[PDB]
């Protein structure tokens, strides 16, 4: 049962994040995206591109993955991402992530009928 | 379950700025599941200072109840609504920040903010 007082701080407090949209989109998307529960996942990453060029990925070059499977393929052209990397003072279930925007190749690990992105394997 | 393409989703792909906050704190604090909170406000100052406000000026909760406070001063809080084209799951909101009072109600013991009432 959440306390009241539980309760109140999860639906109105937000003192630890800073006002910078630019700052905290890693701490809010990781959070929002479920990818801090139970433990905060040390590094992430997110594709701005549409969902459509991204499954076009599937079709675009082959490559190794890194784990050594043989269904990843490397995009064409850069897409714009989000780099999410956990800081030094970032202690569950205080997650804390500095957010680094670049332009990259992104690899990906295609499956499924029909292929579909299902693993972020690199950026180049 | 979720399926392999829904997880990669879910973790890599946010397609197409600060007047984004309220959509992901939302999801983040849980407040879109089941159906979207049409309001909700978020308070910027130090859980100390909010928890202060429960011994300052006492005034009547707007259902009627009697254990509300008034902050003495204003705080930052952030204002979240949905806009006119939200719909469950797809929640959206317009975020405003403005410096306002808040009012709260206290209970427990210690006293403590159980619920946020409104600003002024």
């Amino acid at each position: 049962k959440e306390s009241a007082a539980a309760k109140f701080e999860r639906q109105h407090m937000d003192s630890g994040n800073s006002a910078s949209s630019s700052s905290n989109y890693c701490n809010l998307m990781m959070c929002c995206r479920k990818m801090t529960q139970g433990k905060c996942k040390p590094v992430n990453t997110f594709v701005h591109e549409s969902l459509a060029d991204v499954k076009a990925v599937c079709s675009q070059k082959k490559v190794t993955c890194k784990d050594g499977q043989t269904n990843c393929y490397q995009s064409k052209s850069t897409m714009r991402i989000t780099d999410c990397r956990e800081t030094g003072s970032s202690k569950y279930p205080n997650c804390a992530y500095k957010t680094t925007q670049v332009e990259k190749h992104i690899i990906v690990a295609c499956g499924g009928k029909p292929s579909v992105p299902v693993h972020f394997d690199a950026s180049v």
